[PDB]
């Protein structure tokens, strides 16, 4: 962890030349992120764009969190940049991207194994395990904010909501609990977000689709606990190695994450469990 020069950044990034394939590998709601190569090492830039005061707030909160922390499951910030006109956040590239670009298999990946999808939720749940540990709230977990190595080890990104009410309601609607769209900060919030991924992981869908019946795929849950659906006519159909069985407990798993009451969602240390037991 070190400072960065903004026209350090910049020159790497070619400019931040905003063509992909170029160097612009994403997007989001608090800035692009652009591939580099600083020191000896292939980095991620976050460029930081929109309030500039949240914006600011939510760069000091990821480095005040990020800084010195190393974990198996969460990306590595490498350093920062608030010398030039844009704040830029440095990371570890991820080379595999988004849990959700690799879902979408985007730039023609080719899509990921059952096999592969079960290592990932359970790196992702470990990820979420050491934020609750260590008293953190994410506040914005999604299969976007998911990141994957050049293992396709799960690398939980994005703490700059990183945390009871509140009055400004930040996060992704898709994936947000009742009581997060009401303003409440909890971690059992995150166990609700962490469902929704399962979801994704199971289908291969987005947790949105406006082109699609039903449009939130929290919707589908809700059509196969009614008894009108089974899990089973939803299953990603890019898979050749999916057993309903395995398939069935991990949405089991997602089923009590979703469960609209909190205080009734099992805590990530039970889903954690689960997920072991779905693979052992
Ligand atoms: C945030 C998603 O951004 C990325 C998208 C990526 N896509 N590809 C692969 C890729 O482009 N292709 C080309 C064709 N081959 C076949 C394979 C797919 C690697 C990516 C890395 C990305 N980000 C990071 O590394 C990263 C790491 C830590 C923190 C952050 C943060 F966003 F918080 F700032 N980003």
């Amino acid at each position: 962890f070190h400072s960065f020069s903004f026209y350090e950044l910049k020159n790497v990034t070619n400019n931040f030349d905003e063509r992909p394939i170029g160097n612009k590998m994403g997007e989001g709601g608090f800035g692009v992120v652009y591939k580099g190569y600083v020191n000896n090492t292939t980095v991620a830039v976050k460029k930081l764009a929109a309030t500039t005061e949240e914006l600011k707030q939510q760069f000091d909160q990821e480095i005040k969190v990020m800084a010195k922390c190393q974990h198996e499951n969460l990306v590595e910030l490498l350093g920062f940049s608030s010398d030039g006109d844009d704040l830029c956040l440095v990371y570890v590239y991820m080379p595999n991207g988004s849990l959700l670009d690799r879902l979408s298999c985007l730039d023609g990946t080719p899509p990921l194994s059952w096999h592969m999808r079960c290592k990932i939720a359970q790196g992702a749940a470990n990820g979420i395990n050491f934020l609750h540990e260590n008293h953190h709230i994410h506040r914005d977990i999604k299969s976007a904010n998911i990141l994957l190595d050049e293992a396709f080890t799960a690398k939980i990104s994005d703490f700059g909501l990183a945390r009871v009410m509140t009055s400004r309601i930040v996060g992704t609607t898709a994936y947000m609990a009742p009581e997060a769209l009401r303003g409440e900060i909890t971690p059992k919030s995150d166990i609700y977000s962490f469902g929704v991924v399962l979801l994704e992981i199971i289908t291969g869908l987005p947790a949105v689709d406006e082109h699609r019946e039903p449009q939130l795929l929290l919707d589908i849950a809700a059509a196969i606990e009614d008894e009108e659906k089974t899990i089973e006519d939803y299953i990603d159909k890019k898979m050749n190695d999916a057993d309903s069985t395995s398939v069935e407990a991990m949405y089991s798993v997602a089923s009590q994450c979703l469960h609209e009451k909190k205080n009734k969602r099992p805590d990530i240390k039970k889903v954690q469990q689960l997920l072991q037991e779905m693979t052992a």
